[PDB]
């Protein structure tokens, strides 16, 4: 179903959570050699989500459900935010600048926890 389909990816967004948390870990250590390897790892996952999200969004269209389809919407809007926000943080990471790295980690997270209201009503509407 669309609903099984949204708690995939929902999971795969977590995973992202759990590693974000570690790469935060790994870059104030200083362990620049883990976070190159969280960053790809969170480039392939993010990768994913947006697909998933997108498969969600095009089935809600095709079913005509106006409601999950206005959230997913502004959902899918969000989660391009933090998308640009984190690919500025991957290039800060290769630049070296470990201000503007800092920067854009604070905001993907403050980015990523004001859309977690939208994500949970996005499960119910599907
Ligand atoms: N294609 C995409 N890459 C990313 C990276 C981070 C976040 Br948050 C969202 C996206 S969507
Ligand atoms: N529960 C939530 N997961 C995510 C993932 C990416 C962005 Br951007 C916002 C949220 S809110």
């Amino acid at each position: 179903s669309v609903k099984s389909e949204y708690a995939e990816a929902a999971a795969v967004g977590q995973e992202a959570v759990a590693v974000f948390n570690t790469m935060k870990a790994a870059f104030q250590n200083g362990d620049k050699e883990a976070v190159a390897q969280y960053l790809a790892r969170l480039a392939s996952l993010y990768t994913r989500h947006e697909e998933l999200l997108n498969r969600i969004l095009e089935k809600a269209r095709r079913e005509g459900n106006k409601e999950a389809v206005t959230l997913m919407n502004e959902f899918t809007a969000t989660f391009q935010t933090g998308k640009s926000i984190f690919n500025a943080m991957v290039a800060a990471f290769k630049n070296g600048d470990d201000d503007s790295f800092e920067s854009y980690l604070q905001a993907l997270e403050k980015v990523t926890a004001k859309g977690e209201t939208l994500a949970d009503q996005i499960a119910k509407a599907l």
